[PDB]
């Protein structure tokens, strides 16, 4: 919550989310930009700047098989980011934005404490809500996982903070004191270098 850091985030729109907005790049771009602007506000307290390295859209076909099983898709996506994306665009983290309905209760997924990692700095997000604050909180939540944050346990003194385990319809734009600690722990214990520049 103190070293001035920066995440160059890259967004990937899959073919199902492309078709859901009637194959229109402008609607998708503006939709995604509003949500990202909200993410920035959420993160300025941690002194962390989010920058969009770009937005890629799989307009013709999906570059990976997007499965309803979140687990598989996250792994398929991270691998594709390693071997393909990173050769074309430089980014500290990429987040797939899909219209596929993941199996079960899940609306997003990320790897814990992997920010900057060439193989694992990724997240998955289901376009499950039309309310931009809800989507921005979903995006901020998975990014929070890559940055080392766990979910807020009842013994965290917050049920509507960003890292709450399930989405609240009237969320706070705040990180609990547990989330701040996980983050300090990630900074000191993991020493993510890419974020400090
Ligand atoms: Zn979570």
């Amino acid at each position: 919550p103190a070293p001035q850091t920066s995440i160059e985030l890259f967004l990937i729109v899959d073919h199902s989310m492309y078709a859901k907005y009637n194959s229109n790049s402008s609607k998708i771009t503006t939709t995604l930009k509003a949500r990202v602007n909200i993410m920035n506000a959420i993160y300025s307290s941690l002194n962390l700047v989010i920058t969009l390295s770009g937005i890629e859209m799989w307009s013709a076909a999906d570059l990976i098989t997007v499965q309803s099983s979140s687990r598989n898709t996250l792994k398929l996506f991270a691998s594709w980011r390693e071997t393909d994306l990173l050769k074309r665009t430089s980014n500290d983290n990429a987040q797939l934005l899909t219209a596929t309905n993941f199996n079960g209760n899940t609306v997003g997924l990320a790897y814990l404490k992997t920010m900057c990692n060439s193989k694992y700095s990724v997240g998955l997000i289901q376009d499950h809500s039309a309310i931009p604050l809800l989507m921005a909180v979903t995006m901020a939540h998975e990014l929070g996982h890559n940055l080392g944050m766990n979910h807020d346990g009842a013994g965290c003194s917050c049920a509507t903070c960003i890292m709450a385990p399930v989405l609240s319809s009237g969320p706070a734009k705040s990180f609990s004191d547990c989330s701040k600690h996980d983050y300090q722990s990630f900074l000191t214990i993991h020493k993510p270098q890419c974020l400090l520049n």
